[PDB]
This record gives structure tokens, C-alpha cells and sequence, in this order.
């Protein structure tokens, strides 16, 4: 029953986990910085464990293949026994809750629209009623699944377009989506979680923005393999850190103190 | 192992649970209406149980006495075996999570400031720096505990004032707090959760408003006695109802379709 170093799976997603510019000079956990790097240190301190940060091998959040039923991404790392905990912007969803355990949420968010500044779109309804401006989502995460499973008219219409659009409107990483918005001269809009959208709006070159309200409301949770004894302590730590204002401090540190757009 | 009617504890708090105007003509669950009445019906349908709504006897959310260590309110009803589930705007907190089980949250909120229109206050900092305008909170809930336990300078200053203020700035129910704001000619401001503040701002006589940002961020959860077998199904139902847009529909029904202030 010896104490064992906890293997943490996480994902390179700004400002949650980022490679320090000089990462090749550094070793181990010191290579990384961000909101989730700081949160991992706090959770570990409050739960009394030592840990090793690892970046998910496939760069994905996690989805299940319809035919093989195999989970990929961080969810897969937990499900198949490769990691002990995921500390990442991992959205709590019904399908995931059935296969992994989640803390109460450490951050709230909703799906939102990113545009290149000046794009004549203000809402999901606006996007759904036109095709000149292409729009899409990240693969292998909760946002794509939201559209695929929606029975709400506007979102069904959006999914109906996205699933058949040529060329593909889907991207492998948030960075790819943002690059496509920036390089498409207003002819691509990107659907992504409000947290990431709000961060990117305050980073140079300051050419994107969030428009409209959020399309839904949900949260990120710290995930553990189903039935793991670590889950109880981690959940209490999230609640304690929230109540002591630490999560709000980290939000301010990594979003608004990081603002470059004045 | 016979199916047993589930006893639901809840609280009279608008627009979550309200007595219908003609309640004396009605019996049982039909006496009540509101967001949590609708949510209870949906949760029960998705979990396959029958239920009886009961209003918490002491009219309280739930706190533990420092000396006797006895829990009151809805929390007490669960802890001492008087109810099987609480379906109410019951805030998920560390101290409660240790004694009862909670679903993932069904609604997000934060502590907020209610003023009578025209009161010269825009922030918690503003309140903390003066005493002409008295301010307080509800007894026996999470908002009072937030201030009592805060180590954040502005909130500690506020608690330092509130705890010794004469006459008392604390109230037994939200309705009492709102009445005091309305009747105090701008000389009382009330600290309460944003959800309730936003509802009341859209009800006649349309003389109150929310000012400033929220002071914190947290959620309401459906609560069960610790270890209850019902908790798993209830949690999945909350997630499913969120994902299918039902919670958003209920929010719109009970807040904005209920708007009387045009
Ligand atoms: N945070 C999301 C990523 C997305 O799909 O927007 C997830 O957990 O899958
Ligand atoms: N909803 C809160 C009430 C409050 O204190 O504002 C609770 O659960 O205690
Ligand atoms: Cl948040
Ligand atoms: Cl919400
Ligand atoms: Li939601
Ligand atoms: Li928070």
C-alpha cells in the first residue's frame, strides 16, 4: 500500500497547460505552465500525493469509437489504466460520467462562437441560416457531440450542415481552429468553449472575438478511473479551493493578467 | 425491496417552489409550482420513482450548530433520515458534501448584491467602505457561511461589520430580505444568490436590481443521504436533462417568461 507517484494525464491547451518557451532546458513537471499546472500542484498538496504530468499521447479530449467502442484521448488514458487522474479542461458529460469519475466542477463554461473581427455573424441562428461563412468544431470532444446529438432545431440544422460540409469544417486541435479563423478572412467561424474563446480574444494579434451568448452551460471536472479511491479527496480539494478563492485567483492569473490586447 | 414513494424535501423559494394561489383547493404535489417542481417530475420520470413533495419544516437550507453539532434545514432532513432526496436550490459546499451526496450541479450561481433602485452602491467594495447603507444575508445557508469563513480582505471586512451590526442585518428568509430592501428607502442592501436576485428584478413592483459582478461561482445540486443508492441515477438524470436542453427550457420558463417588468 506504498505511496505511488500519481500519473496525471493532461492536454496542451492554452492557458491550461502550455510548454514553457525554454522547455528543452527543463525536466519533468517544470517543462509546463498554466492554470491546470497550478491547479495540479494545489490538488496534490491538499490530497497528499506526488505526481508526474504527462501529455495525452493522441492530443485528444476523449470520445468512443462507434464500432470498436474504444475510447481515445484523456478519457481513454483513464479507462485503460494508463493514468491515475486527468487534470485538464475536461468537460463533464453523461457519456463520460458513465465510464470515469468526476469531481464537482472547477470551472464553468459553454459552447460559444469565435469569429474574425468584422465577420457579420452575431448568433448561432445567424450561422445556421447561411453557408458563405463556413463553421465547425474540434474533433473527439464534447462540442462536436453536442451538435451531433442535439434535437434543438437551430443546432440540428448546424450539425446537418457541418457533417456534410466540404472541405471538412472539423479540426484536430483548438490551435488549428483558431488558425483557420485567423487565415480565412472572415469565411470561417469556430465553435469552441467560452473559456478558450475568452482567452484567445485577449492574445495578440487580437483579431478574434467571442460573439453572442453561450449555447449551453456545463463544467470541467477533475477525472479519475471509475471507483478510484483518489476521487473523494480530489473532490473535497476542488470544493475547498473554490471556497478559499484559489480558483478565482488562478482564473485572473491566466486570463486577465495574461491580457495582451490592452 | 419494494418500490417506496420517495420523500422529497424542498423549500418555498421563488421561482423554485411556490404555493399556487389556489393551493387550498388542491392536494399533494399539485399544491406547488416552480422550477424545482418541474425538475422533480423530470428526475422522477428518468429514475423511475414516485414521490411526495414536502416543505422543510423549519424553512431553512441547512447549517450545523457549532455546539450541538445538529444540522437544521433540508440538510438536516437528509442527515437524520426524514427525507430521501432534496430537490431545491441547495448550494454545493465543502461542509455539506462531507455529510450528504450531491449530483453534479443543475444550475450555476454566485453571491450577488440586491439594491433598491437608485441606491449609490455598485460593488462589494463600495458596501465595505461605508455604513450608512446597512447590508446583510440569509441565516442558515451558504451565503452567510461564505462571509464568515472568508479570508479575502473585502469580504472579511464585510463580515466584521455584519456580525456586530445593530439592529441585526440577518434575515430568516429571502422574502424577508427583499421586503427589507424594498421598505428601507435605499438604506439596506441584501446579499443573495444571483439566481434569486435576477428573478426578483423582473417581478413587480420592479424596484430592485442586481448590481456589480458575482462575488463567487458555485452550483446547486440535487442531494441525497450519504451512500444512498438513488444518487447514481439522479446524477445521470441531471446530466441527461442538461444535455437535452431541458434545464435551459425550465430556466426560460420560470425566469424570463415570468418577467413582469417588461
Ligand atoms: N473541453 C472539451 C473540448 C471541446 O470539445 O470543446 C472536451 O472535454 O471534450
Ligand atoms: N442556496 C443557499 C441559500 C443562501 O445562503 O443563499 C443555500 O443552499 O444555503
Ligand atoms: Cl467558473
Ligand atoms: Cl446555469
Ligand atoms: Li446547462
Ligand atoms: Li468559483
Amino acid at each position: 500500500g506504498a505511496n505511488k507517484t500519481v500519473v496525471v494525464t493532461t492536454i496542451l491547451e492554452s492557458p491550461y497547460v502550455m510548454m514553457k518557451k525554454n522547455h528543452e532546458m527543463l525536466e519533468g513537471n517544470e517543462r509546463y505552465e498554466g492554470y491546470c499546472v497550478d491547479l495540479a500542484a494545489e490538488i496534490a498538496k491538499h490530497c497528499g500525493f506526488k505526481y508526474k504530468l504527462t501529455i495525452v499521447g493522441d492530443g485528444k479530449y476523449g470520445a468512443r469509437d462507434a464500432d470498436t467502442k474504444i475510447w481515445n484521448g484523456m478519457v481513454g488514458e483513464l479507462v485503460y489504466g494508463k493514468a491515475d487522474i486527468a487534470i485538464a479542461p475536461l468537460t463533464i458529460t453523461l457519456v463520460r460520467e458513465e465510464v470515469i469519475d468526476f469531481s464537482k466542477p472547477f470551472m464553468s463554461l459553454g459552447i460559444s462562437i469565435m469569429i474574425k473581427k468584422g465577420t457579420p455573424i452575431e448568433s448561432a441562428e445567424d450561422l445556421s441560416k447561411q453557408t458563405e461563412i463556413a463553421y465547425g468544431t474540434l474533433d473527439s470532444g464534447s462540442t462536436k457531440e453536442f451538435f451531433r446529438r442535439s434535437k434543438i432545431a437551430v443546432f440540428d440544422k448546424m450539425w446537418t450542415y457541418m457533417r456534410s460540409a466540404e472541405p471538412s469544417v472539423f479540426v484536430r486541435t483548438t490551435a488549428e481552429g483558431v488558425a483557420r479563423v485567423r487565415k480565412s478572412k472572415g469565411k470561417y467561424a469556430y465553435l469552441l468553449e467560452s473559456t478558450m474563446n475568452e482567452y484567445i480574444e485577449q492574445r495578440k494579434p487580437c483579431d478574434t472575438m467571442k460573439v453572442g451568448g453561450n449555447l449551453d452551460s456545463k463544467g470541467y471536472g477533475i477525472a479519475t478511473p471509475k471507483g478510484s479511491s483518489l476521487g473523494n479527496a480530489v473532490n473535497l480539494a476542488v470544493l475547498k479551493l473554490n471556497e478559499q478563492g484559489l480558483l478565482d485567483k488562478l482564473k485572473n492569473k491566466w486570463w486577465y493578467d495574461k491580457g495582451e490586447c490592452g
